[PDB]
């Protein structure tokens, strides 16, 4: 009953409209009669692929255990009654205005609001990385606001515990261990991609724009310079690696010349989570207690988890069907009953 599509939510949810085809497919806004509310609904149809039950079963479980201020929380899901039936699954969030990608497209930042974007976003990620869980797709479109420039972080689909060949939307904003598919990423590759953002605030525009795979690393080998040999130390093709390391000799571009007008102290920072070598890059806990974000830096009031999250069994080996069965018992909760 949405764009020839189906969405069956009522009779809770009413006057649905359409909001964006997005990573699980179609997103509306609903009235919830109960709440007298609007609020946003992501429908997933999952089950014929081992990946996006393994993106979905992520998701649920990553955001029913987190509890913090600058994520996105799950307020009800929809499903049918029975696991025969259940073909899709209703993710019902609260509603924001609208993502950081959008507000960059129109809107030019003040510094004291890239700062504090800058602020709630590491707030979040401190968060987070305190679950011992990287983001991995840490992204604009991913960052959402409301309508007083409060910011959560959503889409968890992609995440992993901190112990690639899909198809995302961009890969502008993935780490060089990523782009190089390295076998070890830490919770490093998470603020590289934060630097990306930090950086597009900045001018409005992307950082490393690449128009496909190699020339993705050309650009970025293009503002920060040649790698050394101890820059790329992780575990990567050696074909890639001697390709990488005979390349045209490039030297480093200084911030100021690329930011003319940006805070001194943001690109300081900014310098801190692009560097290439990860074993180099700056902790997020690190990234907090920069002089930059010294007006909003408090750790007495930056919640952390109460316990490192585990996904107590490991979940990528299990066939979709046992996949099914699990996304059906964590939903069961949310049904009347
Ligand atoms: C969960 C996802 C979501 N997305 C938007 C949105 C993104 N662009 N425009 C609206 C608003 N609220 C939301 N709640």
């Amino acid at each position: 009953m949405v764009r020839g599509q189906v969405f069956d939510v009522g009779p809770r949810y009413t006057n649905l409209s359409y909001i964006g085809e997005g990573a699980y497919g179609m997103v509306c806004s609903a009235y919830d009669n109960v709440n007298k509310v609007r609020v946003a609904i992501k429908k997933i149809s999952p089950f014929e692929h081992q990946t996006y039950c393994q993106r979905t079963l992520r998701e649920i479980k990553i955001l029913l255990r987190f509890r913090h201020e600058n994520i996105i929380g799950i307020n009800d899901i929809i499903r049918a009654p029975t696991i025969e039936q259940m073909k899709d699954v209703y993710i019902v969030q609260d509603l924001m205005e609208t993502d950081l990608y959008k507000l960059l497209k129109t809107q030019h930042l003040s510094n004291d609001h890239i700062c504090y974007f800058l602020y709630q976003i590491l707030r979040g990620l401190k968060y987070i990385h305190s679950a011992n869980v990287l983001h991995r797709d840490l992204k604009p479109s991913n960052l959402l606001l409301n309508t007083t420039c409060d910011l959560k972080i959503c889409d968890f689909g992609l995440a992993r515990v901190a112990d690639l060949t899909e198809y995302v939307a961009t890969r502008w904003y993935r780490a060089p261990e990523i782009m190089l598919n390295s076998k070890g990423y830490t919770k490093s590759i998470d603020i590289w991609s934060v630097g990306c953002i930090l950086a597009e605030m900045l001018s409005n525009r992307p950082i490393f724009p690449g128009k496909h795979y190699l020339d993705q690393l050309n650009h970025i080998l293009g503002i920060l310079g040649s790698p050394s040999q101890e820059d790329l130390n992780c575990i990567i093709n050696l074909k890639a690696r001697n390709y990488l390391l005979s390349l045209p000799h490039k030297n480093k571009v200084p911030w100021n010349r690329l930011f003319p007008n940006a805070d001194s102290k943001a690109l300081d920072l900014l310098d801190k989570m692009l560097t290439f070598n990860p074993h180099k890059r700056i902790e997020v806990e690190q990234a907090l207690a920069h002089p930059y974000l010294e007006q909003y830096y408090d750790p007495s009031d930056e919640p952390i988890a109460e316990a490192p999250f585990k996904f107590d069994m490991e979940l990528d080996d299990l066939p979709k069907e046992k996949l099914k069965e699990l996304i059906f018992e964590e939903t069961a909760r949310f049904q009347p009953g």
